[PDB]
């Protein structure tokens, strides 16, 4: 009796948990039962943000530089015929190849090592055996832990040749996080990047998803700030030097109303159409933001090609 919302299906059984070496360091919840991270649950409840320190700054440099070499590995996988749980292969083998734990591996018992978004899934998606048809797009979501340090990024992709409107709502939803990014530096309400994203994405014809927002990442997963990507949100707080946040703004090319699969994890349209998002990890520095996930050899993201 789950009633889906478009033309996806999970595509089950999910290959057993893939286990992480112990020479690699693992964070808290990944040895909780229910994968609850104390180290979020002490801080649950706070508005303050962290000033990163010096040392916490090259902790995330390094980590969000692995996390990009990882997304860069899955991006040259994007074809028709592979399969999500194929992706999720290779990048969990690309961790552990740079001394890293896959964050979203038992992460409240999320069962992979990255999340793989199909066409109406949002976000959260769990990589299975279902290959990637021509026309489809995905998003792949990569989350990094190294000495500490949790660092976190996604592209959209096309597979193959795509639609007219599955590009605009990429290129759309490229460009809303662009236009966020620009608008990062001291002084900035948290509040006002929702705006920026709103803004662009209403005027291209798409909705922004509102139940998911960006957030702090440093030695938590999550934690404060609370990043909105919609107008007229209540986020509190002003950036500041040594603040570290995510930027990832979720679009919807019907409406912008969510729901979960069964599965507990998969965020889907509720109209069933198609979304996209694209991330960054950014760093507030004395004068406008360092992209800690950036790109460091090629101008554009991969669905520029
Ligand atoms: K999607």
């Amino acid at each position: 009796p789950y009633r889906y919302t478009g033309k996806l299906r999970p595509h089950y059984p999910l290959m057993p948990t893939r286990p992480v070496p112990s020479y690699i360091q693992r964070p808290d919840y990944a040895d909780h039962p229910l994968g609850m991270s104390e180290s979020e649950q002490a801080l649950k409840g706070t508005s303050q943000i962290k000033l990163l320190s010096s040392e916490d700054i090259e902790g995330m440099r390094l980590v969000c530089r692995l996390a990009r070499e990882v997304l860069d590995v899955a991006a040259g996988m994007i074809k028709p015929g592979v399969t999500t749980e194929e992706i999720d292969h290779a990048v969990h083998l690309a961790c552990i190849a740079r001394n890293c734990y896959p964050s979203p591996l038992n992460y409240y018992n999320f069962p992979k090592s990255c999340c793989t978004s199909v066409n109406e899934v949002i976000c959260h998606g769990i990589p299975d055996r279902r290959p990637l048809q021509e026309g489809d797009i995905v998003n792949v979501d990569i989350t990094l832990y190294r000495n500490g340090y949790h660092g976190d990024l996604n592209e959209t992709f096309f597979v193959g040749e795509v639609d007219d409107g599955a590009r605009k709502l990429v290129q759309t939803t490229y460009e809303c996080l662009m236009q966020a990014i620009d608008a990062v530096k001291p002084g900035v309400r948290y509040r006002e990047l929702g705006n920026i994203i709103q803004k662009h994405a209403q005027a291209n014809g798409f909705s922004v998803v509102r139940s998911y927002c960006g957030h702090g990442i440093h030695k938590l997963f999550h934690t404060a700030p609370n990043v909105p990507h919609y107008a007229k949100n209540k986020a509190v707080g002003v950036m500041k030097s040594g603040h570290v946040f995510t930027i990832e703004p979720m679009i919807c090319e019907g409406g912008w109303q969510d729901e979960t699969w069964p599965d507990g994890w998969t965020a889907v349209t509720r109209d069933g159409k198609r979304s996209a998002q694209f991330e960054h990890t950014l760093l507030v520095t004395d004068t406008g933001c360092e992209i800690l996930t950036r790109r460091l050899d090629s101008a554009r993201p991969h669905f520029m090609s």
